[PDB]
């Protein structure tokens, strides 16, 4: 039964990724071995090249994406040999490292051993490698919500945090066997962070707003021809709306759009005046500059967008059926400037893909 | 068949709608009658409580609407008596002068006679009953783009525009009988205009923008009970998003970005300095602020959401299931900052409610 799920996903995914390879004739051969390797251990087990082709099309398929343009380029990271929690910690440190890359930022993907039984070998808690913790007790309220619940399981787990509205969370990963988590505080000389600031307005600086360079999403599954990588996690650089929007202006994250439109210096008083709207612009305008002013990669919505648009015309041009997730493809400020809102997308799901999976702590 | 399709949605409709009324009792005879009616003559005829309660339900179960909380007090013009093109004309007339009521617009929908066999006793070609003229040809773009179509057909028949920018485009519609629609131009007195002018920035004035106070829209079907009203223009006030957002700003429309972020001082050379986003702030502020100033009815997206909000709270409370849009009730600034970006909704199609149908020109 599960031999057999195994088997079809490996038919489609083999065939495609031979065919985008230009090894059609390979298939034959790979195809039947691969037949084999089911038969006798219940799983079989990828290729360099396949599991990198693998990851690509993965992200090339993530319909909520709107920096697919790139897909071909992702640097992929083969860890599938790691055994020890040093080592987990490790290439989880060096993937940090060589994704950053003093600011110029490699789109880069760290796997690690897949499910075997369906059993984890390695199971990160982590949502990003880095994130802010966040603390809510007796009205007192510190740092990212988002991060509540995880920063209260590492305080089970002998950390602490220094209650500041940006505590880096460590690291913290299972092994399997291990009834427990690890955690490993972060080497602050590993994380950058940009400092906001304002290109006209010198009193943004008061808000002494900042946010980590690079996001590393690291508790999907990467899905790819049946195999399932649980621990892969991955990045790309940001784009400005992400912090400016949504981390640093939902109300039930860091919430600042009201102290933005103080320092800006207009009234947040009637819903008339869109301070609101003038708030997330001038936010939105410091992000870009100051990640700019830094040296670390970022792209603003309509650039991405843009890319987004070519990525559009290389998928028909290849012959390849597109397909997206509308309510997550526009930008959340003026998606109506973007050609994504004009337009719509097919949501099919096409494997390989990242996906889902529950959480270990709640 | 058809005879079939009309007793069905009248059963659905007479019980929902005497339940809300409080006439549950009244069902049974009045069901009774009108099975009868549909027998002997192949349809029914609403009474005007009937009709009113049903353009009522009708705005309730539009998925795309923020503005449904005030669903009950939409003002219903039963004219289901007109028999002629003066008559058709006058109640059209009248219908701007009430709905615009000096500025402080009342929610309205005149109802004109339905659909007998499926055929037309009126047609009207306008979108509104107030739009503006669209001129292609030669390089040269002048007025509303979206009306290209519908302009260059009251050309051919006799109608003749200015060529501004804001040319009124004129009554057009048709009877029953005629091959050909009349058309009749717009008397200046009953059309409302509003300058667009900034509450801070003198020189917007400068870019000479100005929209008409009241939408009132004239190509869609409301049908009730099995009943094709396919001729019901109806009117609510404007979310200032629609004229700042979308009229005077997609490409494809007025298409006044670079000339707003010319006036209000900024550059439209990068991107990243999110210029797209300010003038589209800018605008919308000073699309509200005119509204306001002229005591035209307007309201904010934030209120609108505000208000939309209450809405599905009541909708609960009385037991009815909420439907809606999303990709629609989202507004096209700062969608993020609503409450209605951050759920979801079921977009089912209940009846009675409003419909698209197939445009006569074109
Ligand atoms: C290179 C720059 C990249 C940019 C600018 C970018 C941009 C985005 C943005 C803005 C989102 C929406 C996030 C949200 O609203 O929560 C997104 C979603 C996503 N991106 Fe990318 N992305 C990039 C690279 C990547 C890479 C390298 C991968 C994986 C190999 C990836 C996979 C995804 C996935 C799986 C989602 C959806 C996650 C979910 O459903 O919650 N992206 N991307
Ligand atoms: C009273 C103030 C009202 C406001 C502020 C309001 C707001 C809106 C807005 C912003 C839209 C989206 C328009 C677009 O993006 O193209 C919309 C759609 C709609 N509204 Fe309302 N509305 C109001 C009253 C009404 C009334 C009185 C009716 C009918 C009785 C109505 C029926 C609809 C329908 C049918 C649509 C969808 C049209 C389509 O699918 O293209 N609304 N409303
Ligand atoms: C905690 N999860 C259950 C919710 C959740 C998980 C992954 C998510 O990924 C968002 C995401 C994923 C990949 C990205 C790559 C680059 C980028 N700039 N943003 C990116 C953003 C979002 C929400
Ligand atoms: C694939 N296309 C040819 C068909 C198609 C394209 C865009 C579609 O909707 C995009 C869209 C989404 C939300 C909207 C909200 C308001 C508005 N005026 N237009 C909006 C338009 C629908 C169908
Ligand atoms: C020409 N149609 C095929 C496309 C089309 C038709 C009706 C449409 O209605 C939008 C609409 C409808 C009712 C409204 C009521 C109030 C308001 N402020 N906007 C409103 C906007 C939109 C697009
Ligand atoms: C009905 N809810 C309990 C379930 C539910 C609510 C909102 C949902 O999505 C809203 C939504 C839409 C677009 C988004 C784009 C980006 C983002 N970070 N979140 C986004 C969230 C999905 C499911
Ligand atoms: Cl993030
Ligand atoms: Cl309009």
């Amino acid at each position: 039964e599960e031999k057999e799920i195994l088997w079809n996903e490996a038919k489609a995914f083999i065939a495609a990724c031979y065919q985008e390879l230009g090894k059609a004739a390979e298939v034959k051969d790979r195809l039947a071995d691969i037949k084999s390797e089911i038969d006798l251990t219940g799983s079989y087990v990828h290729t360099k090249e396949e599991l990198e082709h693998g990851a690509k099309m993965a992200w090339r398929n993530s319909n909520r994406c709107i920096g697919r343009l790139f897909w071909n380029s992702l640097n992929v990271i083969d860890r599938r040999d790691v055994r020890t929690k040093e080592e987990v910690r490790d290439a989880l440190f060096h993937h940090i490292e060589t994704a950053t890359n003093n600011g110029k930022i490699r789109p880069t993907i760290t796997i690690f051993p897949p499910e075997e039984k369906g059993e984890k070998q390695v199971e990160i808690w982590n949502h990003q490698l880095i994130r802010y913790a966040g603390y809510e007790s007796d009205g007192e309220r510190i740092g990212d919500p988002a991060s509540c619940s995880l920063t209260a399981a590492c305080e089970e787990l002998g950390w602490r945090g220094e209650r500041t509205d940006f505590d880096l969370l460590p690291l913290i990963f299972r092994m399997k066997g291990d009834e427990q988590p690890v955690w490993y505080e972060l080497p602050r000389s590993l994380v950058i962070e940009v400092p906001i600031t304002h290109p006209d307005i010198e009193a943004f600086s008061d808000l002494e707003l900042k946010w980590y360079g690079v996001p590393i999403v690291s508790d999907m599954k990467l899905e790819v021809g049946g195999i399932h990588y649980n621990a892969a996690p991955f990045n790309g650089w940001y784009m400005g709306t992400e912090i400016g929007a949504r981390n640093l202006a939902d109300e039930k994250r860091y919430d600042k759009l009201k102290k933005v439109a103080s320092v800006i210096g207009i009234a947040a008083d009637y819903n008339t005046d869109l301070w609101k709207d003038q708030a997330l612009v001038e936010l939105n305008k410091a992000v870009l500059h100051s990640y700019k002013k830094q040296g670390v990669s970022i792209v603003d919505h309509h650039t991405a967008a843009s890319q987004f648009k070519r990525f559009e015309e290389q998928a028909e041009e290849a012959g390849r059926k597109l397909t997206g997730d509308w309510t997550w493809l526009i930008p959340p400020i003026s998606p109506a400037a973007t050609h994504i809102f004009h337009r719509s997308y097919d949501n099919s799901i096409v494997k390989p893909n990242y996906f889902y999976q529950d959480k270990p702590y709640e």
